[PDB]
């Protein structure tokens, strides 16, 4: 987070959660939130998605304690489970601000005490929040930020009407709260909300090829932690009905990685020690969406008819840089920018520099 508008204290708290970086798509959300802009972001459930809004909002508030104070931030989540995770993430990176979590199927007593004592960041489900507005205990007239998290799930559950009622209280045109909308897909209801509640100058973060062509990222990671980071990149960059190829050197690396719990459910391997008939079947299956993650060695990948994919991952810097560039060309479906990730170890640091010289390319070192 060097030259990121985050305090040293916050960076130390993030380290305590094993957060040492934000993926570029998350890093882009940070700047839009930090700059005060209204936003529609496209990302699914993840650790870094919550931090994309939590870190810049917390920094803002820390810069800006009366008993019974009204919240400054409202985060609506569709379930008790999701609300509890968002609240915990805020609470883990701020020891200064009062963080509260309000959901249904629970008594009012504890929630009443939080409101009596004062709240800075309020996380909750629409039903319970609406109830507290109605009973006159919750003040949403002093909000500065509103986050509508997992709008897809929220709408699927039938909350659209209740969310519209809640927003109608906080957005009574000038000096309205900063509005942040998050989802994995962008339904009709998302832009209908933006058209009414959001400023005409609202931003969008979704990976559609906006004069970039192809992203080349570099991740410094010890081999023992690579599988957890690989799952995280797929969750962040690839989506539902997503195509991802992971390239390895050794057949054991590809086999073990495909068998590894991080992606075991969605992954399938392709190496020399697999019969040709099965290698044929498996590639055909990948093409016709039987599974979403193909873990193949760089050897078996030579000459193999690979389709257009969302994300290309390298376990270590590529020795055949020529093949790496060809695969970059065959990345980025449905008008979206292609993501090319290269994992490297401290010992493989110069090995990644060779790729850059040989290809005449610059990796976003994250
Ligand atoms: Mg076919």
């Amino acid at each position: 987070f060097s030259n990121f508008p985050i305090s040293e204290e916050t960076i130390k708290l993030l380290k305590g959660r094993g957060v040492t970086f934000l993926f570029p798509i998350q890093a882009k959300t940070f700047h839009h939130v930090y700059s005060g802009k209204d936003l529609i972001a496209q990302a699914r459930t993840g650790t870094g998605k919550t931090f994309s809004f939590a870190i810049p909002l917390i920094e803002k508030l820390h810069g800006e304690r009366k008993r019974g104070r009204a919240p400054q931030v409202l985060v609506l989540a569709p379930t008790r489970e999701l609300a509890n995770q968002v609240s915990k993430d805020f609470s883990d990176i701020t020891k200064k601000l009062s963080v509260a979590c309000f959901y249904g199927g629970t008594p009012y007593g504890g929630q009443f005490e939080r409101m009596r004592n004062g709240i800075d960041i309020l996380v909750g489900t629409p039903g319970r929040i609406k109830d507290h507005i109605q009973n006159g205990k919750l003040d949403l007239t002093k909000l500065k930020h509103v986050v509508l998290d997992e709008v897809d799930q929220m709408l699927d559950m039938g909350f659209a009407d209740q969310v519209e009622e809640i927003l109608s209280v906080a957005y009574k045109s000038e000096d309205n709260p900063q509005t942040l909308l998050f989802s994995a897909t962008c339904p009709h209801w998302v832009f209908n909300v933006a058209k009414k509640y959001m400023k005409s100058t609202y931003e969008q973060v979704d990976l559609i090829k906006t004069a970039i062509t192809v992203e080349h990222l570099a991740i410094k990671c010890h081999w023992t932690q690579r599988a957890a980071v690989i799952g995280d990149v797929i969750r962040v960059y690839s989506g539902h009905q997503g195509r991802t190829i992971i390239f390895c050197e050794t057949k054991k690396e590809a086999q073990e990685l495909s068998q590894n719990s991080a992606i075991k459910q969605d992954a399938q391997s392709l190496h020399g020690d697999i019969p040709q008939k099965q290698r044929e079947i498996t590639l055909k299956g990948f093409r016709n969406g039987s599974f979403g993650v193909l873990v193949a060695t760089n050897v078996a990948a030579r000459g193999l008819d690979i389709p257009e994919v969302d994300l290309v991952i390298q376990s270590s810097p590529p020795k055949d840089v020529e093949s790496y560039i060809h695969r970059s060309g065959r990345t980025g479906r449905a008008g979206r920018t292609g993501v090319c990730i290269c994992f490297y170890q401290h010992k493989e640091e110069y090995q990644l520099v060779q790729v850059e010289q040989k290809a005449g390319i610059k990796f976003k070192r994250i």
